[PDB]
């Protein structure tokens, strides 16, 4: 089954040496935007747990939608943090750790939020025959890119500090290189319905 907008629950997992799954939770950062952490995670547990909701200003998925919307990449989708609900965001603001690259947070909601919410995929590798232009499970690595910003979802490496329970740190990296692997991230699990 392809990756669809609003009912795959997906985890998603970086591909760099020592990558991990992004990750969010309640804590917020105690510096930078003050808003709610994103990191990565060297467990699987709910809190690994996202999905794709329209782009901002479009209706939210609603189940009782009848027809199926399978992600494409090129098209605009919030990622949004299944247990808390937020929207996964980028601003200048400078991150934790890697203080030349921009800091990722959860922010807002269905209302509460901006365009900074956007993100637009790029397919950087397909090992299987399925669709080329459609997100498979494990399969497919991709690019998460900010369209506001111009900016690439990216595990640094960092450990964070205590008050991020010293998980991964997550940035948005300006100008990388394309075959830099801290910027390839693949579905890692798929549950739909």
């Amino acid at each position: 089954r392809d990756i669809a907008l609003g009912s795959s629950v997906v985890s998603i997992k970086n591909q760099a040496l020592g990558g991990s799954l992004l990750h969010s939770h309640i804590q917020t950062y105690p510096d930078g935007s003050n808003q709610q952490q994103v990191t990565c995670y060297g467990y699987k547990d709910a809190n690994n747990e996202w999905f794709f909701n329209r782009e901002r200003g479009l209706p939210s998925w609603s189940e009782n939608e009848t027809d199926i919307e399978y992600l494409k990449p090129g098209t605009s989708y919030r990622l949004v943090h299944k247990s808390t609900g937020r929207n996964l965001h980028t601003h200048p603001v400078a991150a934790p750790v890697s203080k030349t690259q921009w800091e990722v947070s959860g922010y807002g909601d269905n209302v509460v939020g901006d365009n900074k919410d956007n993100w637009v995929i790029e397919i950087m590798d397909q090992r299987g025959d399925e669709d080329p232009e459609k997100l498979h499970t494990l399969t497919t690595s991709f690019r998460i890119k900010n369209l506001e910003m111009g900016c690439y979802l990216a595990q640094t490496g960092n450990s964070l500090p205590e008050w991020g329970f010293r998980q991964q740190e997550v940035v948005c990296m300006k100008n990388p290189f394309k075959r830099d692997k801290r910027t390839w991230w693949n579905i890692e699990t798929h549950e739909n319905e």
